[PDB]
């Protein structure tokens, strides 16, 4: 007997032997419990509907108003026909006497509705008896179900409604159809789980609905689960003989669907196909296993949450493994579910059994590489959302095929399919998206006819070319397809150009030029042979894009050609036709290149790239090689096929972005390089072969959102590719030389999207870890500018910031507020820890260098600004109203909701989102096991996607949080992506490693169809995360050299790094089941800490990870995890400490303080908060005293904020003073020959002789010019009397007396220590204080005295002491 066996249920495959039928088991009992199959409906008498096994109409309306809509009891689903007349066959399951009948009308239109029919029976689907007419019929209403009756006692299998007129309009419809027998069942007994072959998904995120995985037909399965625990059903389908081999696999393609509104019901996904053996045994009992490992059975294939409802999932299992020598005698389709009620509906095709499977080779990394992933994806439910980029790493064009060639949505696997359920392209773009969302810009396109009409029609409709995937090839430095129709384009890059193989069949063979619209040229040069062409095609957020230039060549002389009409194109659309009638003139190439600057440019960056001598293979081994250099950085052991694709794919994903943009305008021997800036106003108008944009000396890059790539994709440069990473970070600080900014969003200008300035972490962080081989001192005053300086730009600078810099958070006036001021802190850790750096660098040829020591101290202060956003009340970070009032209490507040305050995602994703300083993070919740339960929380309930907040609907980035199904953790979107990495912050490392493996194993699949992620991959960031990731650490701490542990993928990983060193990861016993890191090493030592420095690793180093199947407690010691800026031993105090803020705020309002200016103006407006209100001071020399009247304030730092007007009226020389009674002033601080180089700008100086005075004094001695003097701000940067701090350890203290938490002997000697301490702290005893609040710590741990304190009181007042001796030393 046969090895192979396969059906894609198409009407050239065989029929099902059963249909809706459950196999039975060696005594004849059904296997089947608990499952009702008929479709829910409004029954007539008799009703025998659930019988119709198949209903096919003369024409249709697909996707939605097809025949398939007649019968499934849904009055709000209809068919629909364009055409007067048809005829609808009812198959029946056995031959039934039909003498009642129902037509349902539709929604609309009633000139549609059937009017004269004729109803005929038959026996072979070919011979008809007449059974019922009907003529001048009237449906009054919509949705109207009229009933008819009929004689008839003969038993017939097939019946026609012939609907002869309908009620005068040129289209027909109709909502449903029920047949009846007039035999009553007063009580409609269960019926079996359906199993037909029919049209496919009914509904699908991403796919075709209606059509197959591939053709017309598919296996459709239904049913509803009644019983409250576990319902099933095994059918059969088909008799078979076939012998399994060691090798044998099976594989199919399955849909589940979610029959619920609120797609939350996961039945659908209990089913999976199922073998009965000869041997009276079935495949669901032997432990056969899928490509992830999960047994291939319903309950684990339901359970193990790998397959995704409303899309296609590819299932492949080697049945081989278990199952050789068996024969199988009838292929099963089978539902298994332990749990209910609930309801199901999917689809399964291209059932396949392969006894000699061939497997794939690979010859090299780049061979792993699908650049389809994230195509079978879109607006509703993104598995990537990218597109077939054919590019060299880099590079400065993409080139792509388009299947949507109007659209950003550039290429779709499977939603545009033919009728024939084929993929059409519609032309071969240049390109240049960094996302859909950003949009498409600087294209041009072009498609291959075979027409011979006079002209070849340019309309996209009818040129587009249907193909197969089978007969695609998608890689990164090659794209080649064969059309149905026997054409074959082929195409391969260079960094400003491309070559493209176009191979005829005819003696006539044309190209179509084309654009996304019409906002461009096209010049053809017929006698030449050659194309010349503009665009200026730009999408709403491809802010600051220029005009592009093409030029295109031929190897075959043109004999026709000219400009096309009709399309509305006119400027665009064109040809040029060849004479391909002889055999070795049926391939003809073409070599098109591209520049921002010129025509001119164009073809000189063709001539340097496609030199005279180069051929399309050559031109692609180049393109090989380049990549290979890119993909070969990591080598692992042990992995499978689809952890490669995976991995590879990943790296090219990696490194596709960001983009050149710069162009060589001399020669290869002396390259001279300049570019058209999308970042400065253009220097004039553009012509139809030159831009007028500015042309600037030197490189830049583009396309980057750096809310997405400063977690994952900039570390991975510095770690990866660390010299490339300086030239691409140089590229960037270019948009601050040039534009005044770098850009957050590039696209390539500064596009206005996502919070945040992350360039500032991104670079701090790349520097820190010693990619220095860039404009270090530019990018520093970029930072700043953004740290300090209001935006006048849409596009630049940190929104908010006028009230922001003085409040410590930005407030919901400003959109996604909270979202600005949380990122903001991140990208101030990294400012700051770079000012350290250039400080210890002391290059004083550097003119900001006096300034560095000041800025750290102000940045790490802001850093720890996250205080000012956590809302204790409910304990999440929650926006404030420009009042300072919280946006939410208790009573009203939800932490599902999305949006307001939360950027694409609910208050649970941004509970934990101070990675900087996760002490801290965790004191805010009680200390680690406070951060650890509220971690813990997050992870096990379920995000539902039903609150949708202020987005008012769903939005994908919802949907695909839902189906991560990890509680709420929103893996498929940025925000979230250094959650699971938090529990080495609570001494749970073990968590981090459950985490970290679910997402590397569960959310990186479907590669082969397409998929691969689970959400929107974004230029390179989804991909790094999983990279970083899978090599067992993760740079959670940006900002700062080192990186947080996780665990593995692999037996083995070596990262080769450009110093010619290794990183080398060994595994030996990783496996799918062990996850857990038992024990560590690095270079031969045990190594116990969950973080490990860049300078350990850059320099390379053998890194060894015991790996087992069980939780360890390896790494969760005290000192083992992540250190913060807040210190350990402060763990669950009950203090609430501040870093250093302006200890005028509010102060005037409450008439806590007040203000006067030496020329009696309203010195009110330097404390408002405000850069909005200044003051202009009548005098070249002016002096501001602020007076504290409730005592000396402690004050280390002040800060002036420019003002809006002219810079001649800044303050230059000062003095600030310091007094106790307004009479007699100590000197503070000095500064002369100050300048504030822009408006709005926020400078900070730490006071050379600090203390703490009622009065402060600002003396100007100088300013720049004016005759007036103005500033828009004042602070005083300080810390709160450490006295309250000690106030408030004395209330708790007695808390615990009176609850006698704290005793006797014990309660007295704390008490004495604290006070000797206390009376130390206020005679300016500093030392003194702290050596007595450790003898209340030695107190607190004296073994004698264990029976007069409870755990609970120990332990808060050990970090109360720890907390107050920290508030100490930095008094
Ligand atoms: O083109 C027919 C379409 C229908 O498919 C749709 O259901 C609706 O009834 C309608 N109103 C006007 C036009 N149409
Ligand atoms: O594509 C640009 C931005 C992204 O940078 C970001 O990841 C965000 O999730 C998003 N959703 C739609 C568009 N975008
Ligand atoms: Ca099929
Ligand atoms: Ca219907
Ligand atoms: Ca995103
Ligand atoms: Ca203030
Ligand atoms: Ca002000």
């Amino acid at each position: 007997s046969k090895t192979d066996f396969f059906s894609s249920f198409e009407k050239s495959d065989l029929q099902l032997t059963w249909t809706n039928t459950v196999e039975t088991d060696a005594n004849g009992k059904k296997m089947s419990s608990g499952i009702d199959g008929n479709v829910k409906r409004d029954l007539i008498l008799g009703d025998i509907t659930d019988k119709v096994v198949q209903v096919t109409a003369s024409a249709n309306n697909p996707p939605n108003e097809i025949d398939s809509k007649l019968i499934d009891g849904d009055p709000t689903t209809k068919w629909l026909a364009f055409e007067p007349t048809a005829n609808i066959v009812l198959k029946l399951a056995e031959p039934v006497a039909v003498v009642k009948y129902a037509l349902t009308s539709a929604n609309d239109a009633k000139g549609r509705d059937p009017k004269n029919w004729t109803l005929y029976g038959s026996l072979d689907g070919t011979n008809w008896t007449a059974v019922d007419t009907r003529e001048g019929e009237d449906f009054k209403d919509r949705f109207q179900r009229n009933m008819y009756d009929l004689k008839n006692t003969t038993k017939y299998l097939y019946y026609k409604l012939d609907i002869t007129k309908n009620a005068g309009d040129s289209i027909t419809q109709l909502a449903e159809i029920s047949l009846s027998d007039g035999i009553e069942v007063p009580a409609p007994p269960p019926g079996d789980m359906k199993s037909l072959i029919g049209k496919g998904p009914t509904s699908s995120y991403t796919a075709k609905t209606n059509v197959g995985w591939t053709g017309l037909g598919a296996l459709n399965y239904s049913g509803t689960h009644l019983s409250d625990g576990r319902a099933y059903s095994y059918n059969k389908l088909y008799d078979v003989d076939i012998l399994v081999t060691p090798a044998t696999e099976l594989s199919y393609f399955i849909a589940p669907e979610f029959t619920d509104k609120n797609h939350n019901d996961y039945s659908s996904t209990y089913v999976s196909v199922d073998l009965a053996f000869s041997d009276g045994t079935y495949l669901h009992d032997l432990k056969a296993v899928d490509q992830y490992g999960v047994g291939l059975n319903p309950k684990d294939q339901g359970d193990s949450k790998y397959l995704y409802v409303n899309q296609w999932n590819t299932i492949k299992s080697t049945i081989g493994s278990v199952a050789a020598g068996k024969t199988i005698k009838r292929i099963l389709v089978a539902y298994d579910n332990p749990k209910g009620p609930g309801a199901f509906r999917g689809s399964i095709d291209d059932i396949k059994i392969d006894g000699k499977p061939v497997q794939k080779a690979f010859g090299s990394p780049i061979d792993y590489v699908n650049i389809l992933r994230g195509t079978q994806s879109n607006g509703s439910f993104s598995r990537g959302n990218n597109f077939p980029a054919v590019a060299i790493p880099h590079g400065f064009n993409f080139w792509t095929p388009t299947t949507n060639a109007g659209s950003s949505w550039i290429y779709q696997y499977h939603e545009s399919n033919s009728v024939n359920n084929l993929p059409q392209i519609q032309a071969f773009s240049v390109s240049h998206e960094p996302s859909p969302w950003m949009g498409d810009r600087q294209t041009f396109q072009v498609m291959p006819s075979a027409s011979t009409a006079a002209t070849p029609n340019a309309n996209r409709d009818s040129r587009a070319l249907e193909f197969n995937h089978a007969n695609e090839i998608a890689q990164p430095h090659y794209y080649s397809v064969k059309f149905e129709n026997g054409i074959r384009t082929e195409m391969t890059p260079t960094d400003h150009a491309a070559m493209f193989k176009f191979t005829f069949t005819g003696a006539t063979s044309n190209l179509i030029f084309d654009n996304v619209n019409n906002n461009g040229g096209l010049t053809i040069d017929a006698k030449s042979g050659e194309i010349t062409g503009y665009s200026d095609v730009k999408s709403g957020l491809s802010t600051g894009a220029t005009r592009l230039f093409v030029y295109a060549a031929f190897d075959k002389p043109v004999i026709k050609s000219g400009k096309l009409t009709g399309e509305s194109r006119n400027n665009v659309t064109g040809y040029v036709r060849f004479d391909t009638s002889k055999d070795e003139d049926k391939v003809v190439t073409m070599k098109i290149a591209t520049s921002l600057i010129s025509v001119e440019q164009a073809k000189k960056n063709l001539e340097q790239e496609i030199g005279l001598n180069d051929t399309f293979e050559g031109l692609k081994e180049k393109a090989k090689t380049e990549w290979n250099k890119k993909l070969g950085i990591i080598e692992v052991e042990g992995a499978s096929e689809d952890q490669l694709v995976t991995l590879y794919s990943n790296l090219y994903r990696l490194f596709l972005y960001p983009n050149s943009a710069f162009e060589n305008v001399g020669t290869t021997t002396d390259p001279v390089y300049k570019y058209a800036s999308p970042y400065s106003a253009a220097t004039g108008q553009d012509t139809a072969t030159t831009t007028g944009a500015k042309i600037v000396d030197g490189k830049t890059y583009v396309n980057n959102g750096f809310w997405d790539t400063y977690r994952t994709a900039w570390p991975a440069y510095s770690l990866l590719t660390p010299t490339f990473a300086g030239e691409l970070i140089d590229g960037f600080v270019q948009q601050y030389r040039d534009g005044g900014w770098i850009a957050r969003w590039s696209s390539p200008g500064f596009a206005n999207l996502m919070p945040g300035t992350s360039s500032d972490v991104a670079f701090a962080d790349a520097y820190l870890k010693g990619v220095t081989n860039f404009d270090v001192q530019s990018f520093y005053q970029s930072a700043i500018r953004n740290a300090e300086a209001v935006s006048p730009n849409a596009g630049t600078g940190r929104k908010g910031l006028t009230t922001s810099i003085f409040d410590g958070y930005t407030n919901t006036s400003t959109g996604e507020g909270l979202a600005w001021a949380m990122d903001g802190y991140i990208n101030d850790f990294g400012i700051a820890n770079l000012a350290k750096a250039l400080k210890e660098k002391g290059d004083k040829s550097d003119p900001y260098y006096a300034n560095y020591a000041a800025d750290y101290q102000y940045f790490l202060n802001r850093a720890q600004n996250y205080v000012h956003m956590f809302n204790p009340s409910i304990e999440f970070f929650n926006g404030r109203t420009a009042n300072g009032a919280w946006r939410s209490t208790p009573d009203n507040f939800n932490p599902a909701v999305w949006g307001s305050d939360y950027t694409e995602t609910n208050g649970w994703n941004m509970a934990f989102h101070v990675p900087q300083d996760g002490q801290g993070l965790a004191n805010l919740y009680g200390g680690k096991e406070g951060l650890a339960t509220k971690l813990d929380q997050f992870f096990s309930t379920s995000e539902t996607g039903l609150f949708p907040g202020s987005y008012g609907g769903t939005i994908h980035e919802m949907r695909e949080a839902r189906d991560v199904r990890m509680g709420m953790y929103g893996h498929s979107n940025q925000p979230s992506h250094h959650i699971a990495y938090m529990y080495d912050y609570a001494g749970q490392p073990w968590k981090t490693q459950e985490k970290v493996r679910e997402a590397l194993n569960r959310l990186y699949i479907g590669s082969a169809i397409g998929q691969g992620y689970s959400g929107d991959e974004d230029n390179g960031e989804m991909s790094a995360w999983y990279i970083l990731s899978a090599m067992g650490f993760y740079p959670l701490k940006m900002g700062t050299p080192e990186y947080a542990i996780g665990a593995p993928l692999f037996k083995k990983a070596t990262i080769h790094l450009e110093n010619g060193k290794s990183i080398v990861i060994n595994a030996p016993n990783n496996s799918k089941e062990n996850k857990y890191v038992q024990s560590m090493k690095v270079n031969g030592k045990a190594y116990a800490k969950t973080s490990i420095l860049h300078a350990d690793i850059a320099n390379g180093a053998v890194i060894d990870f015991e790996m087992g199947s069980k939780p360890s407690k390896w790494g969760s010691g005290d000192q083992d995890i992540l250190q913060s800026i807040t210190p350990g031993s402060t763990d669950g105090t009950s203090l609430s400490p501040l870093p250093l803020r302006d200890v005028t705020d509010r102060l005037i309002a409450a008439e806590k303080g007040a203000v006067t200016v030496s020329d009696e103006g309203n010195g009110q407006l330097l404390f408002d908060n405000t850069s909005n209100t200044q003051l202009s001071m009548k005098s070249k020399t002016p002096s501001i005293v602020y007076q504290f009247k409730e005592g000396k304030q402690n004050v280390k730092m002040y800060t002036l904020t420019s003002s809006k007007a002219s810079q001649n009226e800044d303050p230059k020389s000062w003095v600030l003073k310091g007094s106790n009674d307004g009479k007699s002033w100590s000197v503070l601080d000095q500064r002369k020959n100050e300048t504030f180089q822009w408006r709005q700008y926020t400078r900070a100086f730490t006071i050379q002789h600090p203390g703490k005075y009622s009065q402060y004094k600002l003396e100007i001695t100088e300013n720049a010019g004016a005759e007036v003097t103005t500033l828009a701000e004042l602070e005083l940067l300080g810390y709160d009397d450490v006295t309250n701090s000690y106030q408030a350890v004395y209330e708790l203290m007695e808390q615990f007396k009176q609850s006698k938490d704290l005793t006797g002997p014990m309660a007295v000697q704390l008490n004495n220590s604290l006070t000797t301490s206390l009376d130390h702290f206020k005679k300016d005893h500093k030392d003194q204080a702290i050596k007595h609040l450790e003898d209340f710590l030695k107190h607190l741990n004296n073994k004698g005295l264990q029976d007069r304190i409870s755990s609970k009181a120990k332990g808060v007042l050990s970090a109360d002491a720890n907390q107050l001796i920290v508030l100490l030393a930095r008094d």
